[PDB]
């Protein structure tokens, strides 16, 4: 706005100094708002008439009138000048120049201690730092705290004294400048006397400091506290008494006195804050609530140490919504030994913290397993599996859930295969195209070239490594690719040779992203091999890689290792790219030892870093000769350290392989041990070396508490100790601590008076590791079992018995996303556990630690896991893993375990297909749609191929063209076949089947390639249902009304005939109508689950319903329950569409009711959900204000309904406080229906007061639903209310003569048919379900069968399109006969647009804004689908559904380049949209339609697959008053062209 200032001039109101935010600030105040753009510098300026220019950082307030300048130096003469410009907002401009001089005035004085104090003691403790500003002197009192009330006094501090005043310190700081001055105390005799003192002046007016000789140290554990009291003065070792106190509270928790060693042992958990150590007059304190000593630079990192070790693991940690998460678990003690059988409580936790499933998992032959089906609409993000073993210390297995959107484009990158010489330049062939069979034209490809060392350079010879691993400049980045592509799809990249000196095989890797519209690119990578000679040397170690820990990676890694002082064997070859093995003589084979000399190095911002100087030494050398087809074998004696075997050929080509001979690959107290690794029986030789000689104590400890300790005196030549290893030392969380202290309190040369040393105590054993060798072919063909053979080894001792192995196979791509390391149980049970203790000290604070070092280096996923096998006597086993499709690299993994031992196994299998065939098709099809499918076929073999492709259509789909001719494909070439198909009327799926014959492969027989695609097929027009019924007197006849047949196409025409001897209820109709399209709505999902909850296949088939073998049903119930839980809010309440949506109490009550009912039928639901639900319902009852019912017409009725239902739901659980029920009953007049009164009545009847219950029931049966249908927020109707009331009556067994009459009336009332709500269907089902119509005899003659139909219970029978068109029924029974006939089918002609209350219209525009034809659309073209909905009422539950033509796919983005289009979008921004989802074949939108304001909806759509597609009418309805419907016109057809 700001035009309120229009017509006004611009004058300066006030330019002056002021205190702003505690700082001296210059403020100019103008009359009217200024131009907020930063132009203040060439117009308004300040000038010191002495110093000159100053800070010109002009600031403008939230107000546009005041211009500020912060931080002015005191007592300064400032000249402020305002030039004639400034402009302001209404371009008024300031008149002339305004100059004003001002003095900035002095600052108010201040003084106080820089610190509240510290508990650090001293022998004299001089110098008290103070921050003075313009102050000549300070008076300070000096108190001495009473040794009696000392405790309470100090406890009052942090979270009672005499007086020894001296005071008056002369502080002479410079003017207008805050200086840090110190107060001497050395020349104050009445203060050197030990004790606790407090200074106070008259803003930190007081500080504290202690004088004492007692130097205290403390090690706190999770439940134990060990204290060591020694002297600050005479080295170490001291007695004395000490106490542990509470937080704020000065109350004692425990007391003790030091022994002859200084040690003390106390039991304390939390709250034990202040620690106080006295020796008569001397007293030293320690605040344990402060931060402990930082040990970040020590090797103390690791996993927490638990008594019970629960190792959770699986094939992967990255899943997509829909597929099942697999989890395995192994439970052991603190030394990896078996514990007695016990359960474990596992909970699945989704990102927002809520629990999705809670299982008490039992083990099976020692292995815990957990499968969790992720819902199709599961939240993406970080999930946890939370395990409880009983200690209430929660274990957590993290796993990510992500969803990947398709690429809708294809990029092909190819190279020259055969290696190039360094002289050659490298050129890459690029071919990009759209999936619907169109060249990617003008698409800007952007990528990058990389240079890497090729070591796997010969596929014919696996294991052989090529190239000098020591050669420099083998791994660097090259040029960046930016190619406009231009041509119809094709492009060419090139790379000039920056490599010549290279003596190793190189590879140049292109990584390129193809761009569409700056939205979701298609990235691919390709590599070109480069050799320095047509033939090269190659090394393959005979010894196998062993599993070892890498602290940089923090996971178990395979490395080539041999035993210390041994013989390293190697296979050498002289070979080329193709083929194998050539002749050569005089191969120079050197064994190079890599010697490293480590040394520490200090710096300014690096701190103490561990450096090292390396040197390569030639330990061994041999000379070798090789003939044609020979594998030379060399053996080199090795000792210890890192080696590399180097083979050099006469053509100056080098190949090196690094390996190790040993499994081992200043400001602190350096600790050393005699030998790495121990056992619970040996003895430790501990060497302690400190920079400066001193006294203190060493310790061997863990979590829980210390296992050994000793006070020590370390001279200037180190110290040697001998420590025994008890039998109770088998924890792997053991650490060896050392504390050394310098004698003198004061000294020179700085010297850290405190020195700490801390070393992890090695105790593991390499004899308990199962070494796993996984044998499998490095290459295989898809759709054939992958055979993996396991071979275990142990090195020392015999083969353990009953080795359980758990093999898995996962696509390496999925693993590389998360950098997923193959899980190892060994490192889990025997790995280095963390230092579980906090060190509290009284000496100087820790330096900082700088910090610990780090390290530096749609398609359905293939992810399997076989059952656990058991190896034989030789430790051998075999597993088969059926590989589906897939073309890439599988990482085969295996975890093994016995009772005491554990192991890991890795392997890599390249799954590759000879030829690849991909069929691009639309996301679905509609009956009658003709569509052009694109079949891309590529030949990856080295030979040319003549393939015979055979296509076959199955299901609701047929081919239109003849079979393809035989295709001649050259190596690497791709061809495109067009497959015109048509869909068939019906609801189902169509399958395309492809068979490729020929192939030809020397060495392989190979059965012909088969492939199969499925596609969804739905009728373009909504299903039409027609219901009839009648009562037939004895002798009467009845024929099928022509209404059931007219304008409906046969073969799609179903029908159900219900015959009953009493007023019936269409159970099967309710059930069948409760089986609708997803949409994801809560209530819809819940209502649909009630039938499945109370009907087995036995009962279903009796009604003419088949499918789901009960287990499938129960699984569906589970899926439903998940889908329900995925919408429970954080506060326990539920929402209609999503977890972050508005809250609806009635739905909360509903969902809860279903969940309780589900629990009653043996289905599991996490107690968190149930409990928060019940809490929320209870709060609905006891705090009605928390509710917020939106779009209601009668809030009191809404509230009463919600409260009544909640009351019932809780009352069922015996959790409904009667007082509140009565408190509600005293508001019964607000009820706008009988149902709430009924429910509340049952609640009262349930929780005691039967009288008011019966009253509520009787009243309910005489309280008709009264409301002009607006909302009320009970999702209800007269029908559903009467149904649910009858249901409650029948369920609770109450009034008979009422439920009979009501049942009959309801059966009669059910003739408000054709369009019922899900809630109505559910209610009707609940009514019919709990019904007991008893014996009702009936006989009838029909056209269906020669014999009469007869029964005493109501019978439902199915009818085909013929039986139904010829139906005749005649009662041949003595008594009457009730007959119902329900029909359903799909139209033969497009139906006329209808309308009722709601009105829908659709118009298609172009992105330009103009109207667009749906008969001239080319592929890849965008169109705006403009929907408009209107109604003469307030429809809060309006749901828009716009069926797509298969030729259009939706762009998923809400809100929607300009022009009158924006004038539509805006209107969409004014529409209160509840929910919106862009499906594969639908546009959906939950919205409220207010009276007399049209709802505008626009959504973007892209044309893709060429063809002639059916086009359906728009559709809108009221979800719970579904007689209010509208379908609005259609152009008839959609044409998409290439």
């Amino acid at each position: 706005l700001a035009q309120q200032s229009q017509g006004k001039a611009l004058t300066l109101l006030d330019a002056s100094e002021a205190q702003l935010d505690g700082a001296a600030t210059l403020v100019l105040t103008f009359s009217i708002p200024l131009d907020p753009e930063q132009d203040f510098s060439r117009v308004v300026h300040v000038v010191d008439a002495a110093s000159g220019s100053v800070d010109g950082a002009w600031e403008l307030a939230p107000n546009l009138k005041e211009l500020r300048l912060r931080h002015l130096e005191p007592e300064r003469v400032l000249v402020v000048t305002v030039d004639p410009a400034v402009k302001a907002l209404n371009n008024a401009t300031f008149g002339k120049s305004y100059e004003k001089t001002i003095t900035t005035r002095d600052v108010q004085p201040s003084v106080g201690f820089a610190s509240r104090g510290s508990l650090l003691p001293g022998k004299i403790a001089e110098g008290l730092p103070v921050m003075a500003l313009n102050v000549n002197h300070v008076d300070v009192n000096f108190f001495r705290v009473k040794p009696g009330s000392l405790a309470s006094f100090v406890s009052q501090w942090e979270y009672m004294a005499d007086l020894v005043y001296t005071g008056r310190f002369d502080l002479n700081p410079a003017r207008n400048t805050r200086e840090k001055l110190l107060l001497p105390l050395s020349d104050i005799k009445p203060l050197q006397q030990a004790g606790v003192y407090v200074a106070v002046m008259n803003s930190n007016a007081a500080t504290l400091f202690t004088l004492s000789d007692i130097g205290v140290s403390a090690h706190r554990y999770h439940n134990r506290l060990d204290i060591f009291t020694q002297s600050l003065e005479n080295g170490a070792a001291q007695s004395g008494i000490e106490i542990v106190l509470l937080n704020d509270k000065g109350q004692t928790l425990a007391q003790a006195t030091s022994d002859a060693q200084g040690h003390v042992q106390l039991e304390a958990d939390k709250a034990a804050a202040l620690l106080l150590a006295r020796k008569e007059e001397q007293t030293t304190l320690l605040d344990l609530t402060l931060p402990a000593l930082d040990l970040s630079e020590f090797n103390v990192a690791g996993a927490p140490g638990y008594s019970k070790q629960f190792f959770m693991f699986g094939p992967r940690d990255l899943y997509r919504p829909g597929e099942t998460v697999i989890l395995n678990g192994l439970l052991r003690d603190s030394d990896g030994k078996t514990l007695p059988d016990q359960p474990v409580k596992l909970e699945v936790v989704k990102p927002d913290g809520q629990v999705m499933r809670t299982v008490v998992s039992q083990p099976e032959n020692g292995l815990y397993r957990l499968n969790y089906p992720l819902d199709i609409n599961a939240p993406t993000g970080l999930w946890h599996v939370r395990a409880n073993t009983g200690d209430n210390l929660l274990r957590s297995w993290d796993f990510h859930v992500e969803d990947f959107m398709p690429e809708r484009m294809a990029l092909n990158l190819t190279a020259q295969k055969t290696p190039l010489a360094p002289a050659d330049e490298v050129k890459f062939s690029v071919v990009g195209y759209y999936l619907y069979g169109a060249p990617a034209n003008g698409n800007t490809l952007q990528g990058q070239l990389f240079l890497r060392p090729l070591r796997d350079a010969v596929a014919a010879l696996p294991g052989f490594q090529f190239g000098n691993i020591a050669e420099e400049n083998l791994s660097r980045s090259l040029d960046e690719v930016q190619l406009t592509l231009d041509k119809g799809g094709r492009g060419e990249v090139s790379a000039a040779s920056q490599w010549q000196e290279a003596h190793s095989p190189l590879q140049v890797i292109l990584q390129a992203s193809l761009l569409e519209s700056g939205g979701r690119p298609v990235t691919r990578r390709v590599e070109q091999a480069i050799w320095p000679a047509d033939t090269l040397p190659g090394i393959r170690p005979q010894f196998a890689a062993k599993a070892v820990y890498d602290y940089r990676t923090d996971t178990t890694v395979n490395q080539p290792i041999v035993d210390e002082d041994s013989n390293a064997a190697f296979d050498i070859v002289y070979a080329n790219a193709q083929g194998e093995k050539k002749a050569v003589s005089g191969l120079q084979v050197r064994l190079i030892r890599e010697r490293r000399d480590y040394y520490w190095n200090w710096s300014e911002s690096e701190g103490w870093q561990s450096q090292f100087d390396q040197k390569d030494l030639v330990e061994g050398e041999q000379t070798l000769d090789l003939n044609a087809d020979e594998t030379g074998k060399v053996s080199f004696p090795v000792e210890w350290g890192a080696y590399r075997l180097e083979v050099k050929a006469p053509n100056e080509t080098v190949s090196s392989v690094r390996f190790w001979a040993g499994y081992s690959w200043p400001d602190r107290v350096t600790l050393k041990l005699d030998k790495a690794n121990y056992r619970p029986g040996d003895t430790m030789k501990l060497h302690i070396a400190a920079p400066v000689a001193g006294k203190g104590y060493a310790m061997v400890e863990s979590s829980d508490g210390p296992l050994w300790w000793q006070a020590i005196d370390v001279p200037a030549q180190g110290l040697e100790l001998t420590i025994p290893v008890d039998k109770t030392w088998n924890r792997h969380d053991l650490y060896l601590s050392t504390l050394v202290v310098r004698p003198g309190d004061k000294s020179r040369s700085a010297t850290p008076k405190r020195a700490v040393g801390l070393l992890h105590l090695p105790l593991g054993d390499d004899n308990r590791r199962l070494d796993l060798a996984l044998e499998s072919p490095a290459k295989m063909r898809p759709n054939q079992p992958l055979t993996v053979r396991v071979k275990a080894s142990v090195k020392h001792g015999e083969m353990p018995k009953q080795i359980n192995v758990l093999v898995s196979a996962v696509d390496s791509g999925v693993l590389n996303i998360t950098d997923y390391a193959t899980p190892d149980p060994w490192q889990a049970f025997f790995g280095q556990k963390r230092y579980g203790a906090d060190i509290y000290d009284i000496y100087g604070q820790v330096i900082e630690g700088q910090g610990r070092l780090a390290a530096l280096r749609h398609v359905n996923i293939i992810a399997q896991q076989a059952q656990p096998i058991t190896l034989n006597e030789q430790g051998e086993g075999v597993v088969t893993l059926p590989i589906g499709d897939f073309n890439g690299e599988l990482r085969v993994m295996a975890q093994a375990w016995t009772a005491d031992d554990f192991g890991r196994g890795e392997s890599k299998v390249v799954v590759a297909a000879p030829v690849i065939a991909e069929l691009n098709m639309p996301r679905f099809l509609a009956g009658g749609d003709v569509s052009r499918l694109v079949l891309d076929v590529t030949n990856l073999t080295d030979r040319p191929q003549t393939l015979n492709i055979a296509l076959a259509a199955s299901g609701l789909l047929e081919l239109l063209s003849q079979q393809p001719q035989p295709v001649n494909l050259a190596p690497g070439v791709r061809t495109t076949l067009f497959v015109p198909v048509r869909a068939l009327e019906g609801f189902g799926e169509g399958e395309i089947q492809a068979t490729i014959s020929g192939l030809n492969l020397p060495g392989e027989t190979l059965d012909a390639q088969h492939k199969q695609w499925q596609i969804g097929v739905r009728p373009a027009w909504p299903a039409q249902t027609v219901n009839s019924g009648i009562a037939l007197a004895p002798g009467e006849s009845w024929h099928v009304p022509e209404q059931h047949l007219a304008n409906i196409s046969p073969a799609t025409l179903q029908g159900q005939l219900l015959l009953s001897g009493k007023p019936p209820l269409n159970l099967a109709r309710y059930i069948r109508e409760l089986k609708a399209y997803p949409y994801g709505c809560l209530e819809q999902t819940t209502s649909g689950l009630f039938p499945a909850l109370y009907t087995n296949a036995a009962q279903l088939q009796s009604l003419g319903i088949t499918g789901d073998s009960d287990e499938k049903r129960r699984a569906a119930v589970d899926i439903g329950i998940s889908r329900i839980l995925q919408m429970q809010r954080d506060n326990g309440g539920f929402a209609l569409w999503d977890e972050n949506g508005a809250e609806e109490p009635w739905l909360t009550a509903y969902a809860m009711d279903f969940l309780i009912r589900a629990g009653e039928q043996g289905y599991s639901v996490p107690p968190e959900a149930i409990n928060r639900g019940n809490e929320r319902l209870l709060r609905y009852l006891q705090d009605p204000g928390t509710m917020l019912i939106r779009y209601s017409d009668n809030t009191q009725a809404s509230t009463f309904a919600a409260q009544a239902y909640a009351a019932l739901v809780l009352a069922r659980q015996q959790k409904a406080p009667l007082g509140t029920l009565r408190e509600i009953w005293e508001r019964r007049s607000q009820a706008a229906s009988g149902l709430p009164l009924m429910q509340l009545g049952i609640a009262l009847n349930t929780m005691g007061d039967a009288r008011r219950g019966e009253e509520a029931i009787t009243l309910a049966l005489n309280t008709p639903r009264q409301d002009e249908r607006q909302w009320i927020a009970d999702y209800g109707s007269s029908l559903r209310d009467n149904a649910l009331m009858l249901s409650l009556l029948e369920e609770n067994n109450l009034r008979p003569d009422a439920q009979n009459a009501l049942l009959s009336s309801l059966s009669e009332q059910a003739f408000g048919q054709r369009w019922l709500s899900t809630q109505e269907n559910n209610a009707l089902f609940l009514a019919a379900h709990s019904r007991q119509a008893s014996a009702g005899a009936w006989q009838v003659q029909t056209s269906l069968e020669a014999q009469p139909l007869s029964g005493d219970k109501a019978l439902t029978r199915n009818l085909d399109a013929d039986q139904l068109a010829a139906l005749e029924v005649t009662n041949t029974g003595s008594q009457p006969l009730w007959l119902r006939l329900d029909s359903s089918g799909y139209p033969s002609s497009a139906p006329e647009p209808a309308s009722n209350v709601l009105q829908i219209e659709r118009q298609i525009l172009g992105t330009d804004g103009q109207r667009k034809s749906l008969s001239s659309l080319r592929s890849g073209e965008l169109v705006l689908v403009w929907l408009t909905v209107v109604a003469d009422r307030n429809v809060p539950d309006a749901l828009v559904v716009d069926l797509l033509p298969a030729g259009l796919e939706l762009e998923n983005q809400n809100l929607a380049s300009g022009s009158e289009v924006q004038n539509l979008l805006n209107q969409m921004q004014q529409a209160d949209i509840q929910y919106m989802e862009f499906r594969d074949d639908r546009f959906v939108a939950a919205v409220v339609v207010n009276e007399g304001q049209p709802v505008t909806l626009v959504y973007l759509a892209r044309a893709v697959t060429p063809g002639t597609y059916q086009l359906a009418q728009p559709q809108v309805e009221s979800m719970y008053a579904p007689q209010w419907r509208a379908t609005g016109a259609s152009e008839g057809l959609l044409i998409v062209t290439p």
